[PDB]
């Protein structure tokens, strides 16, 4: 399916309410914002981060920064719920040493999407990324190592966690425009957490 990826469906289902509380807490400090791409377009996905580092635009490029450029303060500390869930998932998937210092939190309103990309900016690409999906379902599309590799699609639903290791860590991937709907925990949106070793 995706070589090296370990899909754990509903792994975060029981933790989801706490996770969402923690997302709200994080956002009360560093608010969700829609970043501007180099190229000048406003992303449809809104973002924030927690942990020592967080992903952001700066100076018409992207990077991991210890300071949130919007507040000029550090990103909020990584919530225990986040840290512990990530560790359980990574450990089950065979990455017991994974120690994320960054968690990017993506929020999707109806229609929001994430264009096909690789995550290339972490210092060691042997370290996995761990995603946790919450709320409304989204169609995840994924390629291969080359931009033009044939795309496959799978639905990511509430509570689904995936550890993207091995070859899959390098795949081009994205999220297709979110279908509108209702979810009891998130109301009208989807959240996705991605845990990274950025330092
Ligand atoms: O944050 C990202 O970089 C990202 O692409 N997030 C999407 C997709 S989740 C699945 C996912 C996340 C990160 C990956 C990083 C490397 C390879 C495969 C990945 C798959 C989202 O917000 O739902
Ligand atoms: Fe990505």
């Amino acid at each position: 399916l995706a070589a090296g990826a370990v899909i754990l469906r509903r792994f975060a289902f029981n933790a989801a309410e706490q996770l969402i509380r923690d997302i709200n807490d994080v956002a009360s400090q560093s608010p969700f914002r829609q970043m501007v791409t180099p190229g000048g377009y406003t992303m449809s996905v809104a973002m924030t981060n927690c942990g020592h580092l967080g992903w952001t635009t700066h100076r018409q490029g992207y990077l991991y920064s210890p300071i949130d450029p919007q507040t000029n303060k550090p990103w909020p500390a990584m919530p225990q719920s986040f840290h512990n869930l990530c560790q359980r998932a990574a450990t089950a998937a065979g990455y017991p040493d994974f120690q994320p210092d960054a968690c990017l939190i993506n929020r999707y309103a109806p229609g929001a999407k994430l264009s096909l990309h690789q995550d290339k900016d972490e210092p060691d690409l042997r370290a996995p990324i761990v995603s946790v999906s919450l709320g409304l379902p989204a169609i995840f599309q994924f390629g291969g190592l080359k931009r033009n590799d044939p795309l496959k699609r799978l639905l990511l639903e509430h509570g689904d966690v995936v550890v993207w290791g091995g070859e899959s860590r390098l795949f081009y991937h994205g999220i297709q425009p979110l279908k509108a709907g209702f979810h009891p925990l998130t109301i009208d949106c989807r959240y996705n957490l991605t845990f990274r070793q950025a330092g």
